[PDB]
């Protein structure tokens, strides 16, 4: 149920993103 | 039941993000 | 029922964000 | 139900987020 | 249930996307 | 010697949106 | 001499907006 | 020697927005 | 030798706005 | 020679807004 | 073994761009 | 081996940019 | 091994930049 | 092994930057 | 291992930076 609704600027990020 | 409406501006994150 | 609506402006995290 | 409406800004977190 | 409905911004990552 | 330059960039979701009018967003 | 930009960046989202007349956003 | 420059950045959630002019956000 | 800057940068989360005027937040 | 800069940086969380005028919050 | 990116994105308005060099926006 | 990203992103108005170098916005 | 990001985001206005070097805006 | 994140964010209004070098803004 | 974040935000007006450094706003 995870659900993001927003604008997302720069997600750096090491581990698995999976959205 | 996770919900972000609101803008995120640069997410430095090391863990997987799973959004 | 974990719901953010605000803005969020540099959120550096070492553990799972799950947003 | 945990709810933020306002602004957060430098965050900065160790364990997982969660929002 | 993963669903992303906000736009992203430039998400350099690691690991495997899978979106 | 003037310009005009219009940027509507949108980013965020948006849901039901119920306009009758006109939009540019 | 002058100039004219517009710069209507909208990140956040927006639910059910219920506008009739004109909107930029 | 002027300039005119608007930058309307929108970040929050907006919630029932019930507008009915123009609306620049 | 004047400019003109405008910077309505918004962060927080609106709940119900009913403007019914012009508004640029 | 003269400038003009506006920041109306908003963060706070606003609950109902009954405003009809202009506003640039 | 060497991985190198260079992503230039760009969405503001740019008026009279008097270059020689190499921009790269 | 290695791994450098170089991300620039650009929302702004820019107004007459003199420039002799390489400015990479 | 290494991991290195330069994230460069701009969303105020930029009036006249004189540069000769990298910017990187 | 190394993990190092340069990011940089703008939202002020900035009025002629005379620069030789990389402001990185 | 190694873990090094540096982020800048900034709102307020800068007027006339004159800068041969990397001033890194």
């Amino acid at each position: 149920s995870s659900n993001n609704f927003g604008a997302i600027l720069s997600p750096t990020n090491v581990g698995s993103n999976t959205y």
